[PDB]
């Protein structure tokens, strides 16, 4: 599994791959790992698939719950803290092998400058969170390759779109050197999922656009 | 890793993938796992890469050494025996996690019927061996998927070429359902390796043939 | 044990074998492993026989319970979720050896298109569930052989019937390479059980149909 | 695995099934577990496949080697002893999971009464042996079911043929109640193997006769 | 210990042996292991003798309790389920060495056909139960020999009585190859106990009938041993 | 297992049961556990069957070997010593579960009084030995019941026959209270084995006599 | 530690950092990890410092020893083999923690095309080796970051100097993302070490060139 | 990680570095480890990052809580005690691996002499606290190097500013010999954070001042 | 234990403390840990006392033995190698707790520049060695404090005497911050030992110079403590 996220001028993009494994065997080819938890935040979770889906569901329930009770959504710092408590609470079971690490991407409406209102937050096993200040991040098994490719490509990220391309590509190298990360399957037409967040909310990327970008990357590296 | 071998009317074919891993990390994109040990045998080895390449090398040396001393190659039975003794010798290291299992294909020149002189032989970690009769075998992490593919595809095998295509396809399915087995890389142009043995000896299938077969399969599935 | 399931145009078919073992010894020759839990679902369970029969019984009780209280049956997503909670709850005892993995087949009346209203859901030990999109699935010890045979035969599935044949046959190869899966016993006339689900509900397959298909497969491979 | 042996008036018969497993997985559909070690003995070996085939081979070599050096075969007692010593030598490896138990059938040419010159001998992992006196023996995972079947069927044994049928049936019940023992495969045509020893030596029962008896049994039970 | 049960046309017969051991030493020679838990069901239990007798008493108490409260006895399926819950309940202590496995025989009055109203139910350690439909079953240490003998004799079973004979005999072979199962003691006159269930209820078998059948089986095996040989050698 | 030995006026008698088990399962119905190692000593061995028969055989060989080299048998003291050294030699294997304990009965031709030249000697796993003075000994799982029986029945021992009957009875009670010891099987006709040693050497009691005594006991207890 | 090696048109370059740690503590600021084992091969070793320096020394001795005895250097294949055998020999100590992994760069004088006579070879702890064919390799704690850097920067490599700059940059990124790898120390003036091998042999890059390249990179990133 | 603190005439200065690691990999480059917990106390925490940030937040919440309830802030001794009870409370999880050690710097308004109203308090794992009476202190991995540098520089401390320089420098040597402590990154402009406390409260140090002092130290040592 | 070594313009100096402990108990007040192994080297050994004295003794024997056989001392490189092999040979016993680490100072007569012919060499438990370039080294429980002291004090080193004073001071700070290292005992008059090596060989510093150097250090620390304060408070 691999999930990359990167800031672009005016928003944030989070993309995740599609494969789920059981040891060496490929058990699944279309797992969606990026969820739109609310109008302005998307959450990608890596690890044990059970703890992953439960985290996404429970987190979304909680955010909308507080919104309905208080008539106003939480601030971004609150969202971070709630997620971190929920992660810390799974530390006991996580030491037993049910570890799930999230990766939170959001757009802060209350932020002073609209052009830097993107935020990327990465968590550990102990619920310690860090607000990323370096433009991108990745979690999962292939995370190191993805981070090392985005390190060379992040100078091209100039808007939402080129950011989407760099994300697809970093996912491509992650899959390229890590067998647990699936690469663009051209045969079944299965490609990574993406989410884009800006002033107007968080929307899912239509599959055709990720496919055009993917084929473009493969045509580029074949020669 | 996954290495398939199947008899066809008049010969034997043996093919292997190209990936080598360390855990989840893809470390080698072009390893060759099928060797031509002598003019009438080929040996695939699954498992620990060091122990594998070493087995292949040493076995080839031994076959050829006896051949030079006595002026005649061993019978297929003797070859089977020596390979089995090597495998039995690595047993302690195999339990220490250095396991290497060989799959031996050969063409018996002394067999009575030439159309069925093909030979496939499989080994376990304890050196016991078994001559295969159902016409195909495989070894490695993808072996079960490969065997279950060849069981259905094997009625199509009628000559050297059809047998080659069936081999390549079985590999494609192994790789399709197991992450430790690499499929045809169309981007870098790396394809499985194949050896064909018949009445005239053992030759390596040149890459182009395997490329065309792989492209035919890939178009057939999409 | 082995339980296969596959979608066909207009419904779903689930078939399971008949043998139960205690180590190497054959202890039972007529265990039924596929149950009709409600008018539109069928549950097949593999593993510890006790935990299996309990899951079937308890699950059916629960579904009908909610129906009586609320005057309306659960949606399909609800059914999946309740089963998954019930599986997750058996994780503690499952680590100690009492492992039971279910396989849920259903027909969704509320689904938009009637021709794809079949559904197949597979579970793990941690209660993570996956909605299957490949058209078939199998659980049990012989599951990998059965999956690999249905992979080559699924192009012949065109209705409830050809689907039934492919199911019986995949079960036949599972039994053929796995000693824990029983093959068609021609001597005692014991054959796999099957359930078929479509717009009109879930009905058990009469035994003579499965027997005739079975003898047809054996006669076909005998030469 | 399961190998039965029974004495009939005038000779001995020894039959064995054909399956070989790895856990729940059926790996071999046609293994031969009963060898003719010499003109008047036959050896079945249950257990680890490697250790089994090796035992059989080496024992045959040793019997014949002494025969060539001294110009006369050992007595049945000497053969029993050498087999026992070979078994005792594998005890260390058997405790490490490489156990192999042999069942030895023979026809003593030096015995006084020809009608009871048949001999059956069973061994444990610790090399001790025992000469059977109840007319039959078996070894392997199905041995208890086979013995409990022969206890009832043995009054029907009156010659070479009835003894052969009782052997095949005992195997059928072993396989019927135990999954590690293969029964007659009517689809692929694979049947138990059988060896008959009498005053004239040891001969392999040709497959057709075993096929007949198997079909008679299967018809009787339906 | 060994307990065999088998269906016969119109009823069911359950027979059990008489010995109890403490390791190799024979500690008891007249343990009764087959109980009549109610008018139509008999229960035989094997394993730790404590957990055995306790199970029998507790089960009988429970069945009659429900009968008195509800004015109607449980159905047969209910009986099975309660027994299984009890067995499952003893799983924790069973893993520490207090294992007891039961074997339930009954006659279902509410069953459609009176001639197949016999039922045999076998349990495991996890309380999973199986309704037997092969005609017979056995539990205990000698269970495999007894099952393998009843497999060759079950074609002679035609009524309550011939079924009783086959039961005594299967018990005889169980005891014959398993030292933990006691054979008919001709010296002290101790023989297996039997229970027979049919349309008229479950009754204990009088000891003289089991004893005559026993002596008959011994005279027949001794005469069949005299007739037989080892390939021609006696 | 259970092997009793008792002195009587003028000789010694040694008897043993016939059962051999594997756990709760009865595996051998006619094992012979009492051997005649030489013209004046018999040896019983309880425990692991293999180690038992080995001890017996090898000890007989050693006694007779020294006899052929030196032209005179060892004294009873020397025999005791050699047996003790063998037993001490098996100590490591005994701690690893392969324990075999011998009970040695002999008739000392060199003793002063012929009426008390009988000799019984018992051994532990550590090779120490002890010359028995209370007139009887036993070994095996039933030894305690057998000794507690002979303590009461021993005043009846007045010659070779009465001593034989007391032996058979002691065995009967061992078997009566312990399941690993077989009693007289009236159905198959298998009875304990017995050896009698006196001034004229060691002879095997023929089976018929042991049969008659066993029947006398059995009717006595009904 | 981190040692990168990359082929360029006509030669090979091999560079290594300078830090050596004990836990979190920086213990050596100027270790040299890349040796010139002979006129056409350089060897880097990651891992335990003792085992590393010893490997390098002994291997150089052995190459040169055979050269003096036979009057001709081994082929690149023989060199690969000897290094592999040394590595396989240290395996027992590598499991105990004294692991040392070598990366071997050489220029084959006997290769057919001079422009691609460069050679890079990588080893695992079990002595198996692999001839790298994607143009670059690395070893040590920073190896993954270094490889992921060279994958992107490698299209810029066109000669000896550009290849050298790419090497230094890859090292800079290794150090940038891993704390056990030292970067260019501008304060003390300590820079990575580099060796260049081409048709004319192996020469150490003089420090000034590496200093200028490092300063260019550092100013580029500010 | 490393956090230094030192008294200067009229106040106290606490400075901490910026790097966070995950084993050998550098995971963070701008972690702030010094917090202003209230108008007159700053708290620096080292160890597990989670336990660190949690401690800071919880401690600040608690101090202001008591202030709001009682209308008067705690005395300094109270603050120390509460922090120590919190640290003691984390002792179980701290033995499990989630260890966080704090370092408390304050200015006591109620102290008699305004010029020595600074205080430095260091804690252990068991919540035992000590009031330092030696002018300075440091916690973290690089703590010993920082303490040993401040030991040679503390005679230059004469006001808030020279104290700030000595702090930055001691942090520089800590980072210089400890890979887990980050040095001044001149490329990204990341420098240690500082807090200064005196009669007028606790204020954060503007970044440009720390950068000027840092570059001054580097130019000085080049 | 703590042994420091530092190069100065034209030579090398090597000093060591005198304490030897067992747990918290001070067992030896006058151990000598720095030996003159030959006319141009000196060896300090930290760690287990037995193993330490043995490395020293046997190494001196080996150096001198080869010198007598071949008529010329080994080069500094050969000496380094032999010491390293001896260290590598003790690795098993060091894993068993009998660890001894040597620090080797020497004056290379064959070096090109006499002003920088001094040599300091440090070893780990696995026999690897390293030639120190930053001008000073130390070994033992107080080594970290000693090094962190010499890093600051090293710009003051200009000759043999100043280098000696810096050595003694570094030892004083090691002892000041670690309890296993003994400082100058003014009561019993026991001071660290020192060896100095230059172009003319290796000689032991006579006790007087060490005594009054340590005395001066102590008075400087006392006076500087009287001048200073804790942010204003004494």
């Amino acid at each position: 599994a691999t999930i990359v996220a990167l800031k672009y001028p005016g928003g944030v993009v989070m993309a995740g791959d599609r494969r789920s494994t059981q040891g060496n065997m490929i058990s699944g080819r279309d797992v969606r790992k990026v969820y739109i938890t609310d109008d302005y935040t998307a959450t990608g979770i890596a690890g044990t698939a059970a703890v992953a889906v439960e985290f996404a569901r429970l987190y979304a329930v909680e955010l909308e719950h507080y919104e309905k009770l208080e008539g106003v959504p939480l601030t971004f710092a609150g969202k971070i803290n709630r997620l971190a408590i929920m992660v810390r609470g799974n530390l006991a079971a996580a030491m037993q092998g049910l570890l799930a690490l999230p990766l939170l991407a959001g757009y802060d409406i209350h932020a002073s400058d609209p052009q830097s209102a993107g935020r990327i937050v990465s968590f550990d096993a102990a619920g310690g969170w860090n607000i990323e200040e370096e433009g991108y991040q990745a979690v999962g098994s292939g995370s190191l390759f993805a981070k090392s490719s985005m390190k060379k490509l992040y100078s091209q990220v100039t808007d939402g779109d080129s950011g989407l391309r760099v994300a697809v590509e970093a996912l491509y190298d992650a899959a390229d050197d890590d067998s647990a990360t699936g690469g663009p399957d051209l045969v079944r037409g299965i490609f990574p999922t993406a989410v884009i967040i800006d002033a107007d909310g968080a929307v899912d990327v239509p599959e055709s656009r990720i496919a055009e970008l993917a084929r473009a990357i493969i045509e580029s590296r074949s020669g």
